[PDB]
């Protein structure tokens, strides 16, 4: 509830991030309509963070939490569990659902 994950490219399906551990994945902006947005891969630099900490949003937390290394899927979560609330002009809608494509690269 509030965050959904749709598998896109099956990966290892064996190695998953641990609660409190630092996981590295690639996030890509995308709207429910399909409109593509700014992505991290665009700069050839994956985003890493501690799954469970307060540095990321609830969406990514659960999303990546249920993700596997080398696995790619879409992360469609609500603004209540992300930064969609405030958002920005030409970047993020006013408290609107968002779908960020997350791709696990490795876990640490």
């Amino acid at each position: 509830m509030g965050v959904q994950v749709v598998t896109l490219a099956a990966g290892d399906e064996a190695t998953y991030p641990k609660a409190g551990q630092v996981a590295v994945v690639h996030y890509t902006g995308t709207l429910a309509d399909g409109k593509v947005f700014d992505s991290s891969r665009t700069r050839g630099k994956p985003f890493r963070f501690t799954v469970g900490r307060g540095e990321v949003i609830r969406g990514w937390d659960e999303g990546v939490a249920q993700m596997s290394v080398g696995q790619r899927a879409k992360l469609v979560c609500s603004p209540d569990y992300a930064y969609g609330s405030r958002g920005h002009p030409g970047v993020i809608p006013p408290n609107a659902t968002l779908t960020f494509d997350v791709e696990l690269l490795r876990v640490e």
